C-alpha cells in the first residue's frame, strides 16, 4: 500500500571551468591530420542541440594534452583529483536539504562507468564525508547512462529491506561521471578507424546525489521533495551490440548503433503502461495519460527527447528540465538524472508543460548499455 | 526476529586446467631474466602453502605468451570467452539444487574485480540462463576479495525489501574472477620496479553461486542448506593503501602490504563480538564462543588462517573447508567464499573441529580492499 519512500534531499555539482563550448574538439583535433571522417564529427557536433558541455577543465587541460591520449590509469588519477570532490560536494548539499548528519546515513548506492578502482571511488566520498564505518555500500558497475535510476531503484529495495526490520533507512544515492577526459581516446578512434563516432560530441562531467528515506523515525513534519511511488525496469533482448562502453587501455570506447533511438522510443509505451499497471487507485483520474505528467527524461541525444514527445505525444515543455540540463550541460551519463529532478523543482514552473499547470506527478525515465530501460513514478510535493 | 532468509542452493565451477602446478610462473620466465626481486617472489611462491591453483589456461595459453602483456581490452575478451561459461555453470548448479526455474529468479547480485564492461558480465550471464527481462540486477564493483559476502549481505537486504512488500524473492548471488591471466602484468611490475609483489603467488580463477530466498510463496516444508541469521560489515580506518587493485593499460595492478594480515587479525575479535551480540538471544548456550562455531574464512594468504586460529582461539580444523580450497585452488578473490561454503557441507564434515561434531552454526568471514571486513552467521540445516 504505502511504501514510505521519499527523496528528502538533492544536490548537483557540475565542475567549474565547465562549459567546453563547440570550438572544443575542433581545437583538440590538433593531434590528428584533417580527414573526412573527422570533418563529419565536427559537422554533427554543431547540431547536437548542445551549447555547452560541463567539464573538469578546458581544452587546455594537461591530461588531454600529452603526446599520447591519457592511459586508463591517468584517467583514474584525475577521476580522483577532480571527480571525487564533485561527488563529496553533491552529497553535502543533498544531506543538507535532507537535514541529516553524517551519522544518520545507513547505506550508500553509487554508480559510474567512467572509473574502475579497488577500493572504489565511493569509499573516498564516504571517508571525506565522515560516514559511519559500519555503513552499507553498493557500487554499481556495468550500466552507464541508465545508472541514476538503477541506483535509485536499488536504494528503494534496500530502504524497504530496513523497513522490514523496523530500522530507519537513509540511503545516499550517488552518481559521478567524468567523460570529457576521454576526448583524446575518442579522437584517436575517429582518426584511425574513419568511422564517425558521435560520443565526444555529447558527453560531459557532473556529480549528483539524493537522499532516499524509508520514513522510519523521520524528523517531524516528514518533509520530502519527491515521494517514490513505483518503478519499472527492463532489458531489451539482443541489444548488447547496439550500445556499450568497452574497456580499453585508453579508458572506454563508446558503442552506438543506428538502432538505439528506435529501440529507445519503442520501449516507452509498454514500459510506461507497466509503470501505471501496478499503480491504479493510488493516483487520481487527472493523472492517466503520459501528457498528464511531467517527465524527468534522461536526455543524452536530441533525438531521444523528440523521440519521446512523438511516441508518448508530449510537448518539449513536458521535459523542460531535461532540455534545460541537456542544452546547458550536455549528457553527463548516469548523473544527469538527479540533475534533472533537482532542476525541475525550481523556476522551471514557468516554461511548464500546459497553460501553466505544474504536475504533481513526475515520471523519471532513462536507458543505457545492455539497453536497460528504467522508469520511475514520483509525486512532487506542492510546497 | 525471523528474517526467513535462506540459501536454498549453491554451485561452484572451477576452470578445466584448474590445477596449475607450482612450476607455472617459474617457467613463465621465458619473459624476464633473473633479478633480485624476481628471485624473491619465486621463493615466496613456494611458502604460500598452496598446492594447486585454478586457471582458465595452462602456461602455454596464447594470451600470456604475446611479446607484451595483454591489454585490459584483451583480458576482457578472454574474461567473456572463458570466465562467463564458468559463471553460467556455477549459477545453473545452484538453481538446480534450489529446484528453481529461471522465471522465478527475481534479483541478481554479482561481483568481480577482474573485469570492466558495459553491459557488464552479469548481463550475458542472465541471457545465457534465460532469466527474465524484468530482472533487477546489481553488479558490484570496487570490493575485490570481500565480494562474495558483500553480495550475500546486499542480496539479504534486497530479499527483505521484497518481504516488506509481501513478494517472493529468489536472488542469484554470483562471483566470477579470472586472475591468472594477469601473470604477465604482475611479472613485468616485479621486474621493472624491483619490488616483491606476491599476488601472482596467490590468486586463481573460479566462479561460485548461491540462491538466497526470502521464503514468501514457499511451502513450510522448505528444504534449505543454510539459513542466514545476521551480518556485520566494517571499514578499517586509514588502510586503503594496504589492499587494492589499480586500473592499468594491462588490467589491474595488485596492492598488498605486509600490514594486511595484522589488521585482519585485529578486526576479528571486535567484529565477531558485534555479530554475536545481535544474535546471542537467538543462539543456544552451546554456540557462544568462537570455538563453538565452524568458520567459513576467506583465505588469500595463509597468514589469515593462522591469524584467525590464535586471534579467536581456533584450530585449523575449525576452518577445514577454508584450507581445502586454499591448498587445492588458491585464492579466487570473491569466488572462494561460496566455494568454501559449498565444500563445507560435503563429507568435509568428518574433519570436524572436535569429535564427530559438525557445528550447526557457521560464521562466514572475508577481508577485501579499503580493508572491508565482512562477517555473517549461518545456520546449517542438519539434514
Amino acid at each position: 500500500g504505502e511504501l514510505g519512500l521519499s527523496i528528502t534531499g538533492l544536490g548537483v555539482q557540475y565542475p567549474p571551468y565547465s562549459l567546453g563550448p563547440d570550438a572544443i574538439d575542433i581545437l583538440s583535433k590538433r593531434y590528428h591530420p584533417e580527414s573526412p571522417a573527422m570533418k563529419k564529427v565536427l559537422a554533427i557536433n554543431r547540431y547536437t542541440g548542445i551549447d555547452q558541455r560541463s567539464s573538469i577543465g578546458n581544452p587546455d587541460h594537461p591530461l588531454v594534452n600529452k603526446p599520447n591520449p591519457p592511459t586508463v590509469k591517468e584517467l583514474h588519477e584525475v577521476f580522483m583529483s577532480d571527480g571525487v570532490p564533485l561527488a563529496v560536494e553533491a552529497s553535502r548539499k543533498a544531506m543538507a536539504e535532507a537535514r541529516l548528519v553524517p551519522a544518520q546515513i545507513t547505506h550508500m548506492v553509487s554508480t559510474t562507468c567512467t572509473d574502475s578502482a579497488n577500493p572504489g571511488y565511493d569509499h573516498y566520498v564516504a571517508k571525506e564525508l565522515g560516514l559511519s564505518d559500519r555503513l552499507e555500500k553498493v557500487l554499481l558497475h556495468g550500466i552507464g547512462c541508465s545508472g541514476g535510476l538503477a541506483a535509485l531503484r536499488t536504494a528503494a529495495n534496500l530502504c524497504l529491506g530496513h523497513t522490514a526490520r523496523g530500522k530507519p533507512a537513509r540511503i545516499l544515492v550517488l552518481a559521478l561521471e567524468v567523460s570529457t577526459t576521454m576526448v583524446r581516446s575518442e579522437l584517436e578512434s575517429i582518426d584511425a578507424l574513419q568511422e564517425t563516432r558521435i560520443g565526444i560530441a555529447l558527453f560531459s562531467d557532473c556529480a549528483s546525489a539524493v537522499i532516499l528515506s524509508n520514513g522510519i523515525g523521520e524528523a517531524p513534519g516528514k518533509p520530502a521533495i519527491y515521494d517514490l511511488l513505483g518503478w519499472e525496469n527492463r532489458v531489451i533482448p539482443d541489444s548488447e551490440h547496439d550500445l556499450g562502453f568497452d574497456v580499453d587501455p585508453m579508458g572506454w570506447k563508446v558503442v552506438l548503433s543506428p538502432r538505439v533511438p528506435v529501440l529507445a522510443k519503442a520501449s516507452l509505451q509498454p514500459t510506461y503502461a507497466d509503470l501505471l499497471s501496478s499503480l491504479q487507485d493510488q493516483l487520481p483520474s487527472s493523472y492517466q495519460k503520459p501528457a498528464d505528467f511531467d517527465w524527468a527524461m534522461h536526455p543524452g541525444g536530441a533525438t531521444i527527447l523528440s523521440g519521446a514527445e512523438s511516441a508518448m505525444g508530449l510537448t518539449p515543455e513536458h521535459m523542460r528540465a531535461s532540455y534545460d540540463r541537456y542544452i546547458n550541460h550536455g549528457n553527463s551519463s548516469s548523473a544527469t538524472i538527479f540533475s534533472v529532478l533537482n532542476r525541475l523543482r525550481e523556476k522551471d514552473m514557468d516554461a511548464l508543460a500546459p497553460g501553466g499547470k505544474v504536475k504533481e506527478y513526475v515520471v523519471g525515465c532513462a536507458f543505457g548499455p545492455g539497453i536497460n530501460v528504467e522508469m520511475c513514478m514520483l509525486k512532487r510535493r506542492m510546497n
